[PDB]
């Protein structure tokens, strides 16, 4: 079972191998590209007012960067890539990506199929205005325990000591959404969290 | 002020007017239809726990309904979509719609882009700590602000009255800290905002 659309589309490409921790994509380049994830993973991030790095989401094989610059043609990138793993990406003018297009629209499905799929699981995840205040709640509780005298110094930040139960009971709401909250936190390079123990980054 | 390509998509859909309140999309629907908001707007909606409404996007002319579907047919899921004001949609089977796809790929384009944007917004929540925080404490001062007796009814929920520089100085943040907040907010159609008029939704 070969795949005949993908290997027509990567000759047009030029494929690159990237060590992990490498930037692949700086912030404010210009977007000109569009990018094939050949093998490996990478990180979506941005910086903090005070320069720390927030992840906006991983990337792996089979995803494509930079689509949104195929349509809207601004166009400054938004964001830094870096490469998690070692990977190997394919890269592509957004001109020559639109004549593949027009002959072949089997590879604007992939890429339309590949976001969708990105889509899907947020679809699940939403929350109101309710949800958010208690998002604001839980950052407080853990801003704020990182900042009392029992919290315990770590390379990354504060060590607190806090069950998500007694963060659901503060803040008013399960325990469920607190952890859901902090798997959250942790995906964006915030938090972490091992037992009963959290990690508060840049405090 | 022509598009061709546009009648040439619809000329293959069926068009359908929906009242509003009316239901477009029904819970659990086995998805195989691709729709075209030709005029109105739309909601889609789940219920969360214990049984309340939600919205999960405003769709409006020139948008497309059941998109994510269309690569992976057959799907069922908990949502539903109705008409928020009288609506024109125009529907075509996945299957008519990919015989199209090959002839010419600039409806999947649109799609794609709408797509696209999505995901942008999403990335516009991340999303610092200090910062959800502050999110929280506006998001707070507006609902506050609609439980009050100088509040308006609004057909979306409640209209109330603040200015930008108000809510960061109550708040403490940078008056451009507050614009993206209010943005985000609005993107995720939980508030509208029009100048010092802002409807907080439900
Ligand atoms: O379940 C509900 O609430 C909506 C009402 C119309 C059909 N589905
Ligand atoms: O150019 C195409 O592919 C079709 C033909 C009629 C309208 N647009």
């Amino acid at each position: 079972q070969t795949d005949p659309t993908l290997e027509w589309f990567l000759s047009h490409c030029h494929i690159h191998k990237y060590p992990s921790k490498s930037t692949l994509i700086h912030q404010g380049e210009k977007a000109e590209t569009l990018y094939y994830i050949v093998k490996g993973s990478v990180a979506v991030l941005i910086k903090d007012e005070e320069g720390k790095e927030m992840i906006l989401s991983y990337l792996n094989q089979g995803d494509f960067i930079g689509e949104l610059g195929l349509f809207e043609e601004g166009q400054e990138r938004s964001a830094w890539v870096r490469a998690k793993t070692a990977c190997e990406v394919a890269e592509i003018s957004y001109k020559k990506f639109r004549q593949l297009i027009q002959v072949n629209p089997d590879i604007l499905m992939r890429l339309s199929a590949q976001m969708a799929r990105r889509l899907q699981v947020t679809s699940e995840k939403v929350g109101n205005l309710a949800f958010l205040l208690v998002t604001g709640r839980i950052a407080q509780t853990l801003l704020n325990l990182a900042k009392q005298p029992d919290a315990m110094t770590h390379p990354d930040g504060m060590q607190i000591k806090i069950t998500r139960q007694e963060i659901g009971q503060i803040v008013g709401c399960s325990r469920e959404t607190v952890g859901r909250i902090l798997k959250m936190l942790e995906d964006q390079n915030l938090i972490s969290a091992h037992g009963k123990t959290i990690v508060v980054y840049g405090t």
